[PDB]
Order: structure tokens, then sequence, then C-alpha cells
């Protein structure tokens, strides 16, 4: 049984090096190029299941060569694909990204295979849903599909960690009543509030609008000042502060802090969630030291045992 | 046996459609995309097999998916793979390309495993070489390679066929003397010779310049305007027109008419230059008619009969 059941998107990441990035109607040459597995919900599953969660993939591929790659990928990482999707009527879904030597980058997604994840898929995928103890969804596969999952995810009592990303500025309302914990960074917030979020001040004000359009519990998270947490129990903002480190490449921190979140909530529920935030900080700050996204996080041999404590650790 | 040999680079196009194109540091999302076979030397390679050429495909690819998918599209088209090379060393090369609704495109390309076809790969491929008619090479691999290719071809009596593409300004003067045909298009004689190349009359004036430069033939490729040619016996400019055809996606429309042009040189060797060039800008003609690249180059049984009659 999968503890952790993440229902979302897989990308193939299509990477090229270059030393300037290109303008329009421009044909420049770069020295590599090479290719990488991202997309959130994967992202967010194999920082999971390199902690240690038993997890499974609920997600469409292409019947495509990058498809199988993916496919194989995943089993790589010890996630379960019993529920990974192939489709002959789209690609696997891409991100082609330009870098340049500063890594600043020009990205163009196409969801492809990743909207066709379907109705019938998910009922399919009704029993391991069911039997999960947190279900993981994103913005990166049909919004409507999404929400069935948080939808079915609910009716059994299942906990529904809802990532809003990338953001919509109105999402249906059951987004955030089927939410029992809503994580979103600051520019996502933005977007859902119409405020300015730079600030740990700024988060508390948007995560208490967003308190109060039905989530159980807001998580804004906040870069290099950690995150800042609500909830309908403990509706003064806190902020969970992260330790400074020295910051090699940021891409996919959010979802390594999501994939522990997802972790912590399934295999330690008993712990606070304040706890549960600095230790998903500290996994996810370990990933921002390394480059190459899903590559950079963490398994849990390399890290700290103190996060792996059954109780509470000053 | 080939009649033509193709030496040169076979490229992964990664095409990802869109609305608008992105700028620094921007994520869009775009509506489509797709892998299609590219490469000016695969390009040119394929339009000659279509029109019913034996040919065969020197270059190197990856030893990777690409580079095996690539391999398996060379032989759909019954081009011979014996000296398309997989090398470790590299990957497969790839142009990373983005198209808005308008056909404004960014294309980043990596040449990758292109660059390590080597002269011992062609040196291999002497047997071959020395048995067909017509050599093509363009500016897509290592210069040093290409020029042993032209030099094999030379010693053999094999005509050269050369597309000096991309351009490069300070180009080795060896392309000109070891060219028996050299094919450019407008943009490409403005960055070989100097001169600005926006009519049919201005052409024909670059064409001079690389004629005097010790090319033996001349092609400056016009697009709409179809082509202009000179030679070291006839050097008065011929402008060739093509009819007025309604285009869809023009991509390619110069790999079509290179690969054309080689077909009618080994196979055709009769007809008069200025035939070869009516019949070969009917066929890129034809392929600016339907969408992609190497998808849109017709077969021979969807053309007009009178493109293979042995005469005028
Ligand atoms: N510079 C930094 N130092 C320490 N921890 C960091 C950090 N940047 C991010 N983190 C950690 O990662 C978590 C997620 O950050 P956030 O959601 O802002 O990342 P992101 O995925 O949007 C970065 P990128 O835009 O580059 O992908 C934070 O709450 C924090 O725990
Ligand atoms: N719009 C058009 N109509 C008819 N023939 C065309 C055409 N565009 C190109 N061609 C044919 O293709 C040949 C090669 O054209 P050219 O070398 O200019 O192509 P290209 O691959 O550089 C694309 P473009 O011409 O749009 O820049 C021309 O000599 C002509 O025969
Ligand atoms: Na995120
Ligand atoms: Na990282
Ligand atoms: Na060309
Ligand atoms: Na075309």
């Amino acid at each position: 049984v999968a503890a952790v059941v993440v229902v979302g998107s897989c990308m193939t990441d299509l990477v090229s090096l270059t030393s300037r990035l290109p303008k329009t109607g421009e044909t420049i040459h770069g020295h590599k190029f090479f290719i990488g597995f991202g997309g959130k919900g994967a992202n967010q599953c194999v920082q999971a299941a390199r902690l240690g969660a038993m997890t499974s993939m609920v997600c469409k591929v292409g019947k495509d060569s990058f498809g199988n790659d993916y496919i194989e990928n995943l089993k790589q990482n010890d996630i379960s694909t019993e529920f990974t999707y192939q489709t002959k009527d789209a690609a696997t879904g891409t991100a082609s990204i330009i870098v340049n030597n500063e890594g600043q980058n020009i990205i163009v997604i196409v969801a492809g295979a990743n909207l066709l994840l379907n109705t019938e898929d998910l009922r399919a995928a009704a029993n391991v849903i069911s039997r999960a103890k947190v279900m993981v969804c994103q913005l990166e596969i049909t919004p409507a599909t999404s929400l069935e999952a948080l939808t079915m995810a609910r009716r059994s009592g299942v906990k529904t960690l809802f990532n809003p990303a990338p953001a919509i500025a109105d999402l249906d309302p059951q987004f955030y009543t089927l939410s029992d914990v809503f994580c979103c960074n600051e520019s996502e917030a933005e977007i859902l509030t119409g405020l300015t979020v730079g600030s740990a001040a700024d988060a508390g004000e948007a995560a208490l609008v967003l308190l109060k359009r039905g989530c159980q519990v807001v998580i804004i998270t906040l870069g290099a000042e950690g995150c800042v947490v609500l909830s309908q129990t403990e509706p003064e903002p806190k902020h969970i502060p992260t330790e400074k480190v020295k910051a090699v490449d940021t891409t996919g921190a959010g979802d390594s802090f999501v994939g522990a979140l997802a972790f912590y909530l399934a295999y330690y529920p008993n712990l606070s969630l304040e706890d549960m935030l600095n230790r998903s900080n500290f996994i996810a700050a370990v990933s921002v030291q390394a480059a190459g996204t899903q590559s950079s996080y963490p398994y849990k041999k390399d890290l700290p045992l103190t996060l792996f404590l059954e109780h509470h650790h000053h």
C-alpha cells in the first residue's frame, strides 16, 4: 500500500546550454544538450519516495520513447507505476529549456499527455487513492481532474495536499474547501489574492485571505525565509524560518518541500505542523545546495537522523 | 550501388508550437510538441531518395534513442545507413525550435555527434564514394571532414555539390575550388560576398564573385523568385522563375531543391542545367505547399510525369 499518492504531472526536460539566450527570429548554437525528468507531480513524489515513503504516481504520459523513459525514471526512484498511464493521442508532456552560463533561462512547457489523464483513469485509481494517507495534487493536469482527485480523497477521509501551481487567479471554490493543506509560493499567493507577497508579513495577510476561502491549513513558502503557516484552529500566522545555506540552484525547491511535507503527514502524523514544516524546510534547503531539480533531492541515508525521530526534537 | 552520397548532418528537431515567443526569464505554455527529423544533409538525402535516387548517408549520431530513431528514419526513406555511425561521446545533434502562430521562431542547435564524424569514418566510405555520381556536402559538420569528402570525390571524378549553409564569412577557399556546383541562398550569398542580395540582378552580381573565387557553376536560390545560375562557360546570369504557389510552410525548401538537383545531376546527366533547375524549382515549390520539413518532401509517384522524362 502506497501511503502517499500523487495525482499529477510528469514532464520530459529537454535542456540546451548556450552562452547567450536567443531572441525572436535568431538561430544560435549551444554546446550541450541533455534530457532530464521533471513535472511538479513527479518531483513531489520523488522527494517523498527518497525520504522512505511508499508512493504511487497517478499520471499519464505518451505511448512514446519519452513516456517509456519516464516510467523507468519512476521505477528507479522506487515509485509505483501501477497507475502511470500512456496515450497514443498526445505526446509526453515537455519542458523545453534554454539555459545560459549564468543560469537564466527560457522555458516552453507543453502539457501534452498530462491533460488527457481523465475520469476513467481516476476511477481505475480509486482504490489506491482511497487507501492512502495523503493525496497530493497540483495544477499541471486538467484542473477538473485535480478536483476529482481531491473529491475522491475527501470522500475517503484521506488527507488532501493541494499545490495550486502554476496558479490560476480564480479557482473553483471547491479547491479550497476540499483542501486539508493548501500550499503555495509567494508568486502564486500574489495571483490568488491580488496582494503583494514579498515578506513574511505580507504572506500572513495573503494566507488569511486563502484560509477564509475554506482551506483547513494554509502554507506559503518564502524561499530563503522559510514558510508561513495558518490554520482554522490557529489562524494567527507562524513564521517558520530556515537556516541560512549557500544556494547553488533553487529550482524545484517547492516541490522538494511539498514532497517532504507529504512524507511527514503520512509517516509522522503525530507531529505538529510546526515540526513538520521545520523538517520540510530543512530538506528543501538541502535541495537548493545542488544543481538539477530531481537530481538534487536528498535521500534519507544522506540526511541527519534527527529528521526521522518520532517525537518532537529541540 | 549508391549514385548520390551525402556527407553531412542529422539533427533531431524538438519542436514546440506556441502563440507567442518567450523572453528571457519567461516560462510560457505552448499547444503542441513534436519530434521531427532534420539536418541539412539528411534533408537533402531524403529528397533525392524520394525521387528515386539510390543514396548513402555518411553521418554520425549518438548511441542514444534519438540516434536509433534517426537511423530508422533513414531506413524508412530507403537510404543506406552503411556509413551512419553512432558514438558514445556525444548525443545526437539537436535543434530545439519554438514556433509562434505567425511562423516566427527561436532555434537553438547543438551539433553534437555530427561534429565527431571524422576522416577515418569518411575513409571507410571510399569505395562507395568512388562509385557514386554526385557527392553532396554542407557546413553543418566539421570543416576538415567535408573538405576531405570533396577531395575524395574529386580524386574519383565524382561530381561535387556544395551547399555553404549555414554560411560563414571567412570560408576556406578550397570550398570554392573543390565545388563543381556551388548552391546557396540570398542571405548566404550576402554573407559570403559582402554584397547586398535583394533581387535576381543582385544575385547575379554575387554569383559572379563566387565564380571568380574558383567555382565551376554557381546557383543562388531566391525563394519565390526561383533561382539564378551562372557558370564558367556561361557567366551571364540566368534567372529561372518558379510558378506562383500558395505556400503553407517554406521550411526546408532549400534542402528539397539541393536534393532534387543532386538527383538530376546523378540520374539525368544529359539534361541542361537550366532544365535541371526548372525541375528542382518545381519540386521545392511542391515542398512549400505542405507543413513540416522532411514530411513535406514529395515522392516521385506523387509528382508530374514530365519531371522524370529523359529530355527537355
Ligand atoms: N535560498 C534558500 N535557502 C534555504 N532554503 C530555501 C532557499 N530557497 C528555497 N528554500 C526552501 O525551499 C522551500 C520552497 O521555496 P519556494 O517555494 O520559494 O521555491 P521554488 O520552487 O518556487 C524556487 P524556483 O523559482 O527557483 O523553482 C522554502 O520554504 C525553503 O524551505
Ligand atoms: N514561396 C515559394 N514559392 C515557390 N517556390 C518556393 C518558395 N519558397 C521557396 N521556393 C523554392 O525553394 C527554393 C529554395 O528556396 P530558398 O533557398 O530561399 O529556401 P529556404 O529553405 O532558405 C526557405 P525561404 O526561401 O522562405 O527563406 C527556391 O529556389 C524555390 O524553388
Ligand atoms: Na512550487
Ligand atoms: Na536544487
Ligand atoms: Na538552404
Ligand atoms: Na514545407
